[PDB]
């Protein structure tokens, strides 16, 4: 189809890269193993009918090319016939494996490098656990089907030619007709029932992934499985999911299996219409003259392939479908894309505001209704409300995760829309929603801040968060494997890692999503302290609903259904007995 | 080795049944179409000799068995010769399909049941993403070698039978001497690179697994990549180890080829000493009559699997390890085993004591020295207290999740260890420290608390929660899909989620981890109230540092450097001037 042929064009345009001319050299050398090889094959058959038909004369010698005298030699020539043939054939694969594993590199190089530039809208909701486990057999299919695709496929045409040239001695004048016969409806065969075994094949695809699924997110989940002691409802699940990919595999398989006895019938008969013809010649050109050993030979040099084409095609069928799922991974839009005359942003001073802004997470319900306010250059802003307002969201768009509907960002007087991406996410700081961590040292999730720091800078950055009290605690020192997803680690020590994280790189605006979450009034009033003085820079935004993480900054903003209700500094907003006032009598209590 | 032995003992074991003997039936109806098509292939060019012969004799008829005028009708059943071949082919693959995939969904079944059953020590740190890999590559590793080890490996001793049972003619008597000689030493010599080529290859798959945990790090961590802008860091790394397992193939792939030329030349050259041998006696036993072509097909259909062994090797030294990693998966020691005299617990009121417990999840770090209290039936205890005390710690110990390692765990008077892991889980119902929810629908994650729960149950709980004020808001009723880890919902919905959980199953016990960890004021005040009347059982213990939500639970225990220090009721505990009064004179401010 079409779609096989733009694969196959993007898989020709990877392996062949036109800078190193040693790669078309070696493409050739492969070659020239390969026709040198079949050529072998091809003698062997003939250089052994001398051998019978010499043994018929003993039961002169009219041929001069023959330079022996008794007929072993001939028999160890014909043996050394397929030694060279395993020569000529063991050349190639060593020439053809190391461009067959550098498109391999540059196939998961692109891939990787690809998938990290999607956006949010894919990555948070659109990530089914298991695009590991497309990409992991896609790598592993890619390598299997070019090295069969070169290796075996290849050569069986050329025996096809060399058997339509066998009627030189005319011999194949009609053999040509029957073996073209064959190939044509084997091929016709073979391709009805690929694509009835597709059409019944995408059901067990689709069944088969949805267990894996449901594994993945099984052993994500532990912990709650192991709560609440129900075990056994995902044992049936993952049963129910294996029972219907059984059935899918066990309807198939047998179906998949009848191609077998047809490819063999059709070309037994094609050897078997072969007898027929060279029994009907009772004349010397077809009797006893050894071309009945060659056209055994011959044409099952040609059924070597045979073996190969029933054999495999069960992971033909399943491997180029995960080919086609993994390419067509290579071809999604990037939904955030720079303006053309891109242009990086310089600020004298971090100045935001909002003009009108909308957004909607879906098109049908919209979160937040008109959005404006401006965010002072040399201050700070705190946004404390009920939950469920969007409040984490009015801080995803200011790093352009997702796009606004209507509205309009500043920051120093420069459009969002308008400036670079580098530019903009390089100069701001963000602590996340959840926090997360690398499986990986703790030193280096610490100095993942910036990646040219050193380590003193580290050192004194851990003193910024007032962790090296713990530190010095540690059974081993800024060397403790902190697991999966930090799991390892305790609440308060993963918010703080962070938050360190953060000042390390200590960008030119602060945005912190979660602050004092999971800390003690003793240590949040010293990292709000150790905050203020060092590690914020003179734009700073704080969502947190606390109310005393929120008394510091100088203004505050109460977002409620998305509408941003009411505005002022604590001392106003007090007295305005607005759900500020409500909020806060209640946590002061 | 022995190790194999296990193996293939194992695999044995689950394979052979012996409920259902229409498994057996199976079984033997393969091994008789098996044992016919082999039959059928060897007797194909022993038929084949009466048509050479005939035809010498053409260039009377001995023999009475054939039945014939024309030879055509010896090549129609020389071609019916490998139809009926192939057809008994064909039927042996149909039967063994079903039996091959009841053990694939039985393994399959065996490991998913066992992996839950581990314990945290393994889940939470040893857990390297990539078990899901594992199993993947393992499952489909089983089918195909299983159905290599039976479609090809047996039938090829058993054509070396048959090839050896052509002695009766007096033609193989030394033939005999030199298959087996070529056996014996090409199998001496494929254990030999075989071995080679684990030792080499040991490396390559070390390498292989830790590029895709890489990998999978790089798409769980992705929030943070795109706030750090370090997607090249990544790329590197991933780059690094891609060359690491690509210098690994090649170096490896050389060698392995070199096995082929071996294997090609030993068994080319036992042709080659067949055609000698066959050569040397010019009289009538071993010239013209056919045995030549025997010689040349009786030994090739030998050398049929040869094809098969040398193809297909690359995969046997590959799946076969994987095999061996999956297996040795299912023999891992369960942490937490139950007492051997297991006795279901009854309580008549949820009292608990410590007794001196010691715990360290370290052997050469001990986070908590000494701990000692009691908790009234009919009342609760709030935990506050500095961060990194092992508060969440304390009630990892009452769901069995570790054993203590010197202490007393009592309940209503009764041994945690002493009595049954399932009467004691489904009587406590815990929050956990991060909240994890499942790719499924919000209303099957909040009917999660009891399976058998029905709908006005789900939705009476989401008022007691709180959440149909925002349910009724939702764009889908009950249906907003939640994505991988609840990552589509808000951090107070996570957390609300999660709370009804827990009311919907009503635990005897209640355990609570973090409470009002992301909420307002008003709503958190709504859910303790709400919290106080209903969905708290007698018992309940409350770990949060919030000085507001612990002022209403009876005693509060104050937990640093592992020791429990400070106790008593809130009145009098305010007057101690202890840790919990510098904790409360800053959050009241
Ligand atoms: N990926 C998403 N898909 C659909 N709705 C979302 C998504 N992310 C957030 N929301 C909606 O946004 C609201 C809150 O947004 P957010 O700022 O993320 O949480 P919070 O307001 O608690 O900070 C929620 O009501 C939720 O329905
Ligand atoms: N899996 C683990 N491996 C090593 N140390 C751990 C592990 N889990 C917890 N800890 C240690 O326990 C201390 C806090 O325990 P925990 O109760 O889990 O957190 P918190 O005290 O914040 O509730 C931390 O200092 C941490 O070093
Ligand atoms: O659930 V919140 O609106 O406090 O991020
Ligand atoms: O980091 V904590 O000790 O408040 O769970
Ligand atoms: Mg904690
Ligand atoms: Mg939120």
């Amino acid at each position: 189809a079409m779609a096989d042929m733009k694969i196959l064009r993007t898989l020709a345009g990877y392996l062949w890269m036109r800078d190193n001319p040693e790669f078309r050299f070696r493409v050739i050398a492969a070659l020239g193993f390969l026709v040198g090889a079949k050529v072998l094959n091809v003698q062997v058959p003939f250089l052994f009918k001398l051998a019978v038909d010499w043994l018929a004369s003993a039961t002169t010698n009219p041929t001069l090319l023959t330079v022996f005298a008794t007929p072993a030699a001939v028999l160890i020539g014909y043996g050394i016939a397929r030694t060279g043939s395993s020569a000529f054939n063991e050349l190639r694969t060593a020439v053809f494996s190391k461009v067959a594993l550098r498109t391999i590199r540059s196939v998961s190089r692109k891939v990787f490098s690809h998938l990290h530039d999607l956006d949010l809208r894919y990555h948070l909701s659109r990530e089914t656990g298991g695009l590991n486990r497309i990409i992991d057999r896609g790598s592993r299919a890619i390598n299997f089907i070019l090295s069969a695709m070169v290796f075996n496929v290849v050569p069986t045409i050329l025996e096809i030619s060399m058997v339509s040239g066998i009627l030189a001695y005319k011999f194949g004048a009609a053999f040509a007709w029957i073996t073209s016969l064959s190939v044509g409806s084997y091929i016709v065969f073979t391709l009805a029932v690929t694509q009835w075994r597709t059409k019944f094949r995408k059901a067990m695809n689709k069944a088969d992934n949805d267990a894996s699924t449901r594994a993945i997110d099984s052993l994500i989940n532990y912990e709650t499985v192991k709560y609440f002691n129900n075990e056994g409802y995902e044992a049936e699940k993952y049963d129910q999911f294996l029972k219907k990919y059984e059935d899918a595999a066990l309807q198939t398989q047998r179906s998949l299996a009848f191609l077998n006895f047809g490819q063999s019938i059709i070309f037994s008969t094609a050897l078997s219409t072969a007898m027929v013809l060279c029994s009907q010649g009772i004349m010397n050109g077809q009797m006893t003259v050894g071309d009945l050993v060659m056209v055994n030979g011959l044409l099952f040099q040609l059924s070597l392939p045979l073996n190969f084409l029933g054999s495999v095609y069960r992971e033909t069928i399943q491997s180029l479908v995960d080919m086609k799922s993994m390419f067509q991974l290579l071809e999604e839009k990037s939904d955030i894309t720079n303006t053309s005359d891109a242009k990086p942003l310089v600020l004298k001073g971090g100045n935001i505001e909002f003009e009108n802004v909308h957004f909607s997470y879906l098109p049908e319900r919209k979160i937040l209704d008109g959005i404006s306010f401006v965010v002072p250059a040399g201050k700070s802003v705190a946004i404390v409300g009920t939950s469920g307002s969007g409040k984490s969201t009015i801080l995803r768009m200011l790093f352009r995760f997702f796009d606004t509907d209507s509205g309009n960002i500043r920051i120093d007087g420069q459009d969002i829309k308008e400036v670079r991406l580098d530019s903009l996410r390089s100069s701001i700081g963000v602590v996340p929603q959840d926090t997360v961590l690398f499986n990986d040292t703790i030193f280096h999730n610490i100095h993942y801040g910036r990646l040219s720091a050193t380590e003193e800078e580290v050192y004194e950055a851990a003193r910024r968060a007032a962790i090296h009290e713990t530190i010095s605690n540690f059974p081993d020192k800024y060397s403790t494997i902190v697991g999966e997803r930090g799991l390892k680690l305790s609440g308060g020590e993963k918010q703080r890692v962070a938050l360190a994280r953060t000042f390390l790189k200590s960008p030119a605006i602060l945005l912190c999503d979660e602050a004092t979450s999971a800390l003690d009034s003793t240590t949040e009033a010293e990292i709000l302290n150790a905050l203020k003085a060092l590690a914020s820079n003179r734009t700073s935004i704080f969502i947190a609903h606390r109310l005393t993480t929120a008394m510091q900054c100088d203004e505050i903003v109460v977002l409620e259904n998305g509408k941003v209700v009411e505005q002022g500094p604590h001392d106003e907003l007090l007295g305005k007995s607005g759900r500020y006032a409500q909020l806060w009598t209640q946590q002061n209590s």
